[PDB]
């Protein structure tokens, strides 16, 4: 609840072009696999990324969602997957990777269900804040240490509906 | 699951154009409210529709989701993350049909006393209606066809199609 | 996290005797009903009350649980019922009624599913704190305006395992 | 559901006496820990066992529950309310059997890095074992009988029985 403004960091056209490329890369890697494929989105902030990405993934797959959230608290599952992922190619879809804490644990949890393969695709990556070494196979943008909003990403539950990635700039 | 094929019914160009008009309507309806706004999507089928629609709504709003049980009781597998009391709420569904689940969800959310409560569905099947629930914003009125795509699935398939396709049985 | 002590308000034997009586009353009211019966416990604090009460209810019924919780926030469902309650005699089982806010909303939610009948059984009632008129058909004890612990009821996640109802007394 | 009847296998007197001994064992094991303790019950079948057991544990602990999906994937319908990192955790189940669900639940909880992780089951069926999961505290070892009562159900019936009964088919 602080006075601020929003400046564009990644224009709408830039995102669409990038996701189009991500789609080609993901398609190329999973096109020859004989197993089923699942895209797992991490609610709440990844609904928009998922919607645009899966339309660019030219491979027959399923779409599922799970909801997790963390002083230093445990990563708990508020909403689990609807479908089973055992023996399937699973691609986790996240909006942004900050410290890597949450996504590290989520990958550990899903790995217990023994999928055929397990990979991560995040739209934004903020490497300056990384605290845990987590392998990310697909990254849309590596971004500076700014607090970003838009495209499903929020600031105090605000600005999710923005078609672009903006950065919050404080005043005073 | 049966031997089948899928052909285009509503191209993504026509879906995009229709959602643009929906966004203008919603914006017109809620611009001068003053109260906080929130779009509530019913997972899973409404995630893609939500992503495109909320980008066409030129009004400051929040985005939330809930997952309902899908006769049997409508139970909540995942509730909303935020409150809706005193807010303008627009329920976002992929397809209204029998009216059952959407009628129960509206009743549940009404108990939390929001300022207003409306429903926006991408597809509507007027014929299959069993409960007369009011829908304010409808994308397409379709006959009783087996449709997939744009979040709508058939045995967990075709959710990721950018278009609304019709399933042809063989 | 304040220095305190715990004094007995309702001894273990007093509770057991009271629940035994509650069991007789509940049995008498639902023994002649031709429909199925469900006892719905509100997690987390009502697990112990439920366990002792249902053993005193001499009527063939089911046991289910749901988890709800509320400035002035909405009552949300964190865990819903496993089974359907439509056309069934439903008895809500709660540990304690303070303001009545939560239980008022929960009763409204369950009523939407159109059960044959809907009633509330709480172990403790604190009438001095009531803010909403909610009908409670069965009450174990009406208690003074004390902060109670034990028998599933906690203070900072502590003292749930106490076989008696105690009251927290602050020091200094 | 079939035509049947239920007779007593383990009277509530013997259940109570056994849980008293379990409480002494658990108390002995965890008295000098110093770290926070928490009993985790697997709903629904373990609520009655939890209520009687935790009252017999003379060590300051917390009480939590989780609900797991019950081959198919073990999914979490309801997670724990509190954290278990650095704490002594005792999973409380009504009956260990094939070992499947309890093995997965233990793996999931282990990721949260608790100080210790043990399992306490009221009933054990050694014969039906498919996954060798270590159980530290066992109430009764029983043969492969169809048992109900004390939280254990048969088509959502007999959960409220104070005793362990055997189902006799007709
Ligand atoms: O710049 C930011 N803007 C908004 N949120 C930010 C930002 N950086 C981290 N976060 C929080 C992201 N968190 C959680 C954000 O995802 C959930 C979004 P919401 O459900 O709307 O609160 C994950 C970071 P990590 O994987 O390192 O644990
Ligand atoms: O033609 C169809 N194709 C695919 N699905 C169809 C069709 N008609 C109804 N449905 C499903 C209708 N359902 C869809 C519910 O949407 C939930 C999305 P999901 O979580 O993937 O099952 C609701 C019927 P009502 O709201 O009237 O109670
Ligand atoms: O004396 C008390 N000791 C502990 N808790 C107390 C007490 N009074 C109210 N509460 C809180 C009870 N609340 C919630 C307690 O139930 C849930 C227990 P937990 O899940 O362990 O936090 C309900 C009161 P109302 O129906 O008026 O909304
Ligand atoms: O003889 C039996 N009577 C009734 N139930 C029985 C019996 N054997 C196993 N079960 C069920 C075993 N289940 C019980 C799981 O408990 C969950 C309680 P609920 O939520 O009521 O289904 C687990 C088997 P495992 O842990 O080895 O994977
Ligand atoms: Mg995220
Ligand atoms: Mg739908
Ligand atoms: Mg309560
Ligand atoms: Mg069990």
């Amino acid at each position: 609840d602080m006075k601020h403004t929003v400046e564009v960091m990644i224009p709408e056209a830039e995102i669409k072009a990038r996701i189009a490329e991500l789609g080609r890369q993901i398609t190329e890697r999973y096109k020859d696999s004989g197993s089923d494929m699942v895209l797992v989105g991490l609610l709440r902030g990844s609904f928009m990324f998922m919607a645009d990405l899966c339309r660019e993934v030219q491979v027959s797959h399923e779409v599922d969602f799970m909801t997790a959230s963390s002083t230093t608290r445990d990563v708990k599952i508020l909403k689990d997957l609807d479908e089973d992922i055992r023996g399937k190619d699973v691609l986790i879809v996240e909006d942004i990777i900050d410290s890597g804490n949450t996504l590290s644990k989520v990958r550990e949890i899903l790995s217990l269900r023994e999928p055929k393969s397990l990979a991560i695709c995040t739209l934004l990556d903020k490497p300056s804040r990384r605290e845990v070494n987590v392998p990310v196979e697909f990254i849309g943008f590596s971004i500076p240490d700014e607090f970003v909003v838009g495209y499903g990403i929020d600031y105090a539950q605000r600005y999710r509906h923005l078609p672009y990635i903006g950065k919050v700039i404080l005043l005073d």
